[PDB]
């Protein structure tokens, strides 16, 4: 407790905790975060109390205390935009796609991860090495997906925050999704 510190890293979807010595440069935490997430260090920007962290700075330098939060930002440089549509769906483009645009009628191919609002992962197509294909705009998937995947471009990564009436509602999903749950997905569009 004297020499080490526990810190929370949030990326807006989930959280991972790290314990490092107070004299250890944050590089070690940043690298551990990047490796666990399968991301390049150079793709990530870290903030503490709104100030950009540099990798050679220590918790001691920044007067950090146990359970302080570091934000990890993977989204495009220049300032994020969370869009709320008329349905109450929210979406945020973490990566802007460069390819073909997804439109209703297409059988599109994606990877996804889904979390509850407390950051617990409930599913991932990547964890089973299994891209997911569906008829976009067909009513075959939950409403937040039909609405939210429309307009993505191939290469894009979009975060959907789906209120339960656009998800599984009061029923939930057996074994997996509670009644009245808000769902967070990161969807990566692979093909249309
Ligand atoms: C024969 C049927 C099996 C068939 C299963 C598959 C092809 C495998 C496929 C990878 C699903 C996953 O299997 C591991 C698993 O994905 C979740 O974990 C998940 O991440 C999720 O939420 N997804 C999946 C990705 C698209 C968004 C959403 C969805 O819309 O999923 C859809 C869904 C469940 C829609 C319901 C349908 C009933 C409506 O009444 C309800 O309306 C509220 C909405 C899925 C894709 C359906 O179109 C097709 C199926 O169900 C669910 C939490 C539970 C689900 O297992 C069942």
């Amino acid at each position: 407790p004297e020499t080490h510190i526990n810190l929370k890293v949030s990326d807006g979807s989930s959280e991972i905790f790290f314990k490092i010595k107070k004299t250890t440069p944050l590089r070690r935490l940043m690298e551990a975060f990047a490796k666990r997430q399968g991301k390049e260090m150079d793709s990530l920007r870290f903030l503490y109390d709104g100030i950009r962290i540099q990798a050679d700075q220590t918790p001691e330098d920044l007067d950090m205390e146990d359970n302080d939060i570091i934000e990890a930002h993977r989204e495009q440089i220049g300032g994020s935009t969370v869009v709320t549509t008329e349905s109450g769906l929210k979406y945020e483009d973490l990566t802007e796609g460069s390819g073909a645009e997804a439109r209703a009628g297409q059988t599109v191919s994606v990877h996804y991860t889904g979390w509850l609002t407390d950051g617990q992962k409930f599913d991932s197509s990547k964890d089973r090495n299994d891209p997911f294909a569906f008829v976009l705009g067909g009513g075959m998937v939950i409403k937040g997906w039909d609405e939210g995947v429309q307009g993505m471009k191939v290469g894009g990564v979009r975060r959907l925050t789906i209120p339960p009436q656009l998800g599984y509602g009061a029923r939930g999903a057996a074994g997996v999704i509670p009644p009245n749950a808000t769902l967070v997905f990161e969807v990566e569009l692979l093909d249309v």
